[PDB]
């Protein structure tokens, strides 16, 4: 829907806000009733390491729900982006 | 409605985050089909001038229209806000 294309910017421009991400390499979302469940990888420096990419996956998690208030569920994964 | 009320949210969110801005007083917004129309009073510093609290306004129409994008006719006024 062109409404879930409003919802997948704000995905992407929330997640790209947060230090560290190199841009939303993907991001699958779905309705599940009126909640939105989201898979995304987001790029990386290829020189942080595993635990950084780890936090920065974790703090898009924790930026995109707090700004997209339908999202139930979000996984980030992150991989290497030069 | 209740997308509604998430919308509201968001317009005050957005207000409150522009420099200058001493909270939202007052927000009415309603539906015209898919869009968003709405009228807003800002709480500014009584010794900024008259200049700065249009400033302030403008502020504060730019980043709502940029952040809700359903937004398609938005009023900005102010008033002194200890």
């Amino acid at each position: 829907g062109s409404h879930m294309e409003a919802v997948q910017n704000r995905i992407v421009e929330a997640a790209e806000r947060v230090p560290g991400v190199r841009g939303v390499i993907h991001l699958r979302a779905r309705y599940v009733g009126q909640d939105i469940w989201a898979d995304m990888i987001i790029g990386v420096d290829p020189e942080n390491t595993v635990e950084q990419a780890a936090e920065i996956s974790e703090a898009v998690q924790a930026a995109v729900c707090g700004k997209i208030r339908r999202i139930e569920s979000l996984h980030v994964s992150a991989a290497a982006r030069e």
